[PDB]
């Protein structure tokens, strides 16, 4: 995340980190067994951790789970990242708590306008690397469908959304990837892509999760 702010500790109770040895994606918790992602997070050997705040230091409020099993979207495209969405299944539920805590599925799209809180560990800089160790926020709001396909012509589909600031300055960025976008408490959207971070005319892009509700609720009503 450029331009966030610090979230404070467990404040975003459904983010996960996606672990392989170290944190490479974020993912949002929907159900004890359940974590929505991004399908370019796809990795073999995903540890799910629940719980975290500082990502290098353990605080007392984890939970390490193992992946046991991950569905990439039936039509993701990894060349457009259009249906940029994947599900993955615990080996074991989380414990819900105060600090690991399911995010509600939308019944119905976001609104262009709606400032929505978009979290994770990824990179804080525009130009250049920064990683932090505590959880990061944002609040963006999202972009009309018009301003979007302006921004990135011949790319925009109707499952993605823009959301951020023209100007520059304020995005998710690398390692934010798979991690939520909530408005209205709802999940309305996954880090997806953009062109570079927080640059000028190009806002992020993010998978728009009220288009994949029915293959969401059918996929876990079978695994
Ligand atoms: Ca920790």
């Amino acid at each position: 995340i450029v331009g966030g702010y610090t979230c404070g500790a467990n404040t975003v109770p459904y983010q996960v980190s996606l672990n392989s040895g170290y944190h490479f994606c974020g993912g949002s918790l929907i159900n004890s067994q359940w974590v929505v992602s991004a399908a370019h997070c796809y990795k073999s050997g995903i540890q799910v951790r629940l719980g975290e705040d500082n990502i290098n230091v353990v605080e007392g409020n984890e939970q390490f789970i193992s992946a046991s099993k991950s569905i990439v979207h039936p039509s993701y495209n990894s060349n457009t990242l259009n249906n940029d969405i994947m599900l993955i299944k615990l080996k074991s539920a989380a414990s819900l708590n105060s600090r690991v805590a399911s995010i509600s599925l939308p019944t119905s799209c976001a609104s262009a306008g709606t400032q929505c809180l978009i979290s994770g560990w990824g990179n804080t800089k525009s130009s250049g690397t920064s990683y932090p160790d505590v959880l990061k926020c944002l609040k963006a709001p999202i972009l009309s469908d018009s301003s979007c396909k302006s921004a990135y012509p011949g790319q925009i589909t109707s499952n993605m959304f823009c959301a951020g600031y023209l100007e520059g300055g304020k995005d998710s960025c690398q390692g934010d990837s798979g991690g939520p976008v909530v408005c209205s408490g709802k999940l309305q959207g996954i880090v997806s892509w953009g062109s570079g971070c927080a640059q000028k005319n190009k806002p992020g892009v993010y998978t728009k999760v009220c288009n994949y509700v029915s293959w969401i609720k059918q996929t876990i009503a079978s695994n």
